[PDB]
DNA sequence: TGCTCGATACAATAGGCC
DNA sequence: TATTGTATCGAGCA
DNA sequence: TGCTCGATACAATAGGCC
DNA sequence: TATTGTATCGAGCA
């Protein structure tokens, strides 16, 4: 019930820290904040511009908001990792590639539209932490930056409230009537994403399933990483994915399926947990089919962040 | 330079977790009581009344106040506590007598007249964790607690404010005019407890100091567990100092030597210190001598919880 | 190449922090007089004594199963843990304190049971007062002297089999071999390298035991011999006795009808601790056949065999 | 008491060890030479042929001969030693000038006809890879050099036996009739050097002493190093002492009383014991009066390492 | 239908590295 | 991290 | 000088983490 | 990476 936010929260706030300062800035924000309406996720894993591998110390969801610490370089639990910098609406803090492969797996999101706010702890770094004095002012300013962001949400009417209990739940989607990318949906299994959309399963092994309602559109369950049998990418945008295989024999004898079969593509790619290491299947939206090269493979670009769900026939 | 009450807090803060829901709590109480006038330890060791070394959570010293996460028997392995059951003030937590003798050098003080406050946070247990809301409420009340015992403090005009710069400084105790049990006071080396009192020192190796300006009182910093060259022990109340040493010959040679005198002393154990592993010394009273003998021998009672201070000696 | 590995081998082993005064001489003498390095050697061997105590012997040469000790009674020696007591003739005289005992339970401790031990007294008389070289130089030729005709009486009866580095932490040795014994004094750095021995390909094995491919009665075991949060394990000073309970009774029913009905056989390597560099390592004990469950003192496995037969990958 | 000799020779060779294979390897020539009739001396601090000041493994005073072992620049205990090349004759590894300097008090001794035999660890001239036998080769070879020297001395009845009994009892040199460097006189006191001259003195405080049978002659106890008080030095190679304070009119009054003095002194430098470092008095020889100006100060040339010895008087 | 087996999901943790 | 055992669901076969 | 030990510096190893 | 074990420095004292 309830006990389920409690063990969430806590296994949020408790994992192993990347950063010196990161354990105490997060919980001073979620504890003055003290808005449990508002999901947020610890060390979330996004991509950059330049494909590398980044993370953030504090993630809404709901409201696409960041929080990073900025230590500098100098004291870090984890040297795996790297200080650059970036793009004004990425992080400062990087994965180096050779472990960023093994990250693979991993739920990556795309911060395009985020925002994401610093805290920097460093007065004249190396050495010397600034005052608490300080450091309490950048929270304070992020913690009200942070409830104007849900009040604009609300007064919108864009934001729905935070549930554990139904957030896995096909039947809140069907009732809401639409499955979206602004509502960060993640569903437990193939079985139930396919039953989102008018089919009744015991479980489902396909990694692709045809969507009942519309012949043109196919249900697909990528790793949108290279593995054994196929390599996929998706942009740091979001907006482009590729299809190709470790075989190019393979890949030749696919274009005439690509390019004869449903073009449009509903996907729900697969991603580890975040916590509890787990399979998990998240919307990435509707995808056009566009062109298949024997090169680069096939190119689906997004035409839609949000599709249409079903009542099974 | 405040960066250090920074640095100070958080590594208080980050402590490697002994239970699983103590971070959370602790961390909230703090944040939300976030009056840094307020000196609080985390995982403050304490004797109870067994012999036996427990720990508390969180730990304010000006209100002599603990908060203790109590699970109470999943402990996250792999922890060397156990869970068991003691006086109705005293922590539910405590460490095996095998694992307590060989924290003997940490700092180790008395629960006595402290309160404890506890926070449950399993509703049915084994198993399941109770709601936000009540763990919230649980720790709001005791932050109410925390609160109005610092009013009744300072409306009684008892309470000294938290500076970290002064309060290893001998200088500000001098100032002062003395040195309390309540004002829990550690200093980082014996030269600094040394000139508190008079003396000019560099530095001191010697394990006691005549008193510059009394001639019954004696400074001294023993080591309040079993060592190399003598034992010592200290009653889980603070009250009673017993004595003595490894080889027989030395404690009966030094038995005439208790008897003559001095017959006061004033104590400061030498305790690691909480943060950073280095060797502190903490003020544990004014102490008279009642005994000699074998065994036990020497034993030293407390009559006083303060001791005056006084200008360098020239 | 990799002929390196004997000199860091001898080189620190003979460079240890030195437990006593004269120990560094006699035994850096004995060595290289000896000049024979086919035989391996241990300094400061932890030793399994009957009273339960820790105790150490300052060489030991497994493959013959000698020991030497060097005796300088009572005080030489300034701060360590060490204490003097007499005990069997054949059990050295210096021990570990029960207290520090307990807290060195993880390292490699052995059972001397069958070992000779040679001593070397360095004082003529008590005081410390050093006795000349010439005798002590005496004691040093007749005790290598006696190592040799050991190593003799071995190499002559076929069972000697000279030491390599190399090829001694190596499963397929013994699987040439193609037994594991006792009188080899085998350990090994990994349990998938124990499993391995018996017909296993595993890469990598974090698992508290597995079972034997081609016996369907035996279970390849790697416990802990001492106590540790999950379980409470024992063995003997003769290590003909094992015995394991669980720290929980409600674990502890639910293991009772498992090991009656369960593979009545085990075959034993114990985690110890490296001599040098304490890294996790894996020591042959036996072959055990389960004798008994009595449910306050949980299971009882008796030593049958000191013997097991390898097999080359399924 | 023969104890003493075990004493010694379990305190030379239980130092706190400089190198990694210094233990090893020296251990391995003492007990495999096996002759104890022969005195050895370990970390033996020599001056080199500039004025810095370094050490050698393995001394045997009575050969004049010295062993180091070379493992190079890594493998360091002490971090104030380091690594270089010099003369023919001469240890590669010194120390540095300013940790010298709390080492003027320590018995810093001349090399100059000496032979350093090195134990190579890693490899040899010529170019050759080694371990473990190839070592023992090295010690065993250098064994044999240290026997045929040794035979060399016996037979030329020059060699003269260790005994650690009457070796500092003044007794044995008023006896013997000489006292000189080829037998490697120190002793423990100045009432001792001074009652081996004839003097019966019970203590002896005085930094100089006026010598009984030799009205031309002054027994001098200098510190050979600069202290507070004085500036005193002394050649690499035994044969120039200089004199000088730390005042100058200290120096101009003290020149008249040079030029006009006795012009010939018995030096006994004092030196800290290897073992224990305390003060003990060493023999470096009979030294004539040369020169004096205020500039460089007073010069000392050695005239003879060979002096006469007498019964009290 | 009832059995055998294989792919997948998932929990557990020694070993090695920081 | 990387590896393997155990439990589960379905495919395959008799 | 010569001795004694706390404080300090730095290597050795215990612990955390993937 | 953080804690523990070993060797060195140096003020105070006889």
């Amino acid at each position: 019930a309830s006990s389920d936010l409690t063990d969430y929260v806590i296994r949020q706030l408790g994992r192993t820290k990347n950063k010196r300062y990161e354990a105490y800035v997060v919980s001073r924000i979620i504890h003055l904040l003290n808005d449990f309406t508002l999901k947020f996720v610890t060390q979330q894993f996004v991509r950059l511009s330049n494909k590398k591998i980044a993370l953030t110390d504090l993630y809404f969801p709901q409201l696409g908001i960041h929080i990073e610490v900025d230590e500098g370089h100098h004291f870090l639990r984890n040297s795996k990792m790297e200080y650059s910098l970036n793009q004004i609406d990425e992080p400062l803090y990087s994965i180096s590639q050779t472990e960023s492969d093994a990250m693979r797996e991993e739920d990556i999101i795309s911060i395009t539209g985020h925002k994401i706010f610093r805290v920097n702890v460093f007065k004249n770094q190396e050495g010397q932490p600034q005052n608490l004095e300080n450091i309490h002012q950048q929270i304070d300013k992020i913690i009200e930056e942070i409830k104007t962001a849900k009040n604009k949400l609300i007064e919108a009417s864009t934001f729905k409230e935070w549930n554990i209990e139904t957030e896995y739940n096909p039947q809140t989607y069907i009732d809401l009537g639409r499955i979206s990318l602004a509502d960060n949906v993640v569903l437990k299994t193939t079985k139930d994403v396919c039953n989102c959309f008018g089919y009744s399963y015991k479980n489902y092994q396909r990694g692709g399933a045809l969507h009942p309602y519309k012949k043109d559109t196919l249900i697909w369950f990528p790793r949108l990483y290279e593995n054994k049998d196929w390599i996929n990418t998706i942009s740091p945008d979001g907006l482009t994915i590729t299809e190709k295989s470790t075989d190019e024999t393979i890949t030749l004898k696919k274009l005439e399926e690509w390019k004869n079969g449903p073009q449009k593509r509903i996907v729900f790619a697969r991603v580890k947990d975040n916590l509890s290491s787990r399979a998990m299947y998240r919307f990435m939206g509707l995808y056009e089919f566009q062109k298949a090269d024997l090169k680069d493979g096939a190119v689906w670009k997004r035409v839609k962040s949000e599709v249409q769900t079903y009542s099974p026939k």
